[PDB]
């Protein structure tokens, strides 16, 4: 843990765990290049009976769905796309009990927390450009590096 960021847009470095701490649903960070390539970050609240709101998509108004089948547990959801107001899939579940959330990218493949907290799965996702790739987070965050890989797992298992 480093310190509570507020939320920014710059280049994020690599190597390094965002330990992404938000306080509600909605929004909590995002990043592109505006070239051919998009990745945002966005959570849900608890209890959802499958709804889609309007939501501003790096800058662009467009339309999300979102849905939950708990009732005290968050569901985060990552988006991408390929062009500009192009596609639009809403990948990588990831339920969290405790709230928190924590985002990497190493060897060019954007390592994540997925799955349940209690049960998290590190995956990670293939990329080309992501040296090249600028994010933009909307609340506070904290930085943390790879070598305390373990600490981070544990952290948003039941870290707070």
């Amino acid at each position: 843990l480093d310190g509570p960021y507020q939320p920014t847009t710059f280049n994020p470095p690599v190597d390094y765990w965002m330990l992404l701490a938000p306080t509600a649903a909605g929004v909590v960070v995002e990043g592109t290049n505006n070239t051919d390539r998009w990745l945002a970050t966005i959570l849900v609240e608890p209890n959802v009976t499958s709804e889609t709101r309007s939501y501003t998509l790096f800058g662009t108004q467009e339309q999300i769905t979102i849905a939950n089948a708990s009732q005290t547990q968050w569901k985060f959801i990552d988006v991408v796309k390929t062009t500009q107001n192009g596609s639009y899939s809403q990948y990588g579940p990831l339920q969290s009990t405790p709230k928190l959330y924590a985002v990497m990218k190493h060897n060019g493949k954007i390592y994540t927390y997925n799955g349940e907290t209690p049960n998290v799965t590190t995956k990670y996702y293939s990329t080309t450009n992501y040296d090249s790739v600028n994010m933009t987070a909307f609340c506070d965050f904290y930085i943390i590096p790879r070598e305390e890989e373990s600490t981070c797992t544990e952290y948003i298992n039941n870290g707070l």
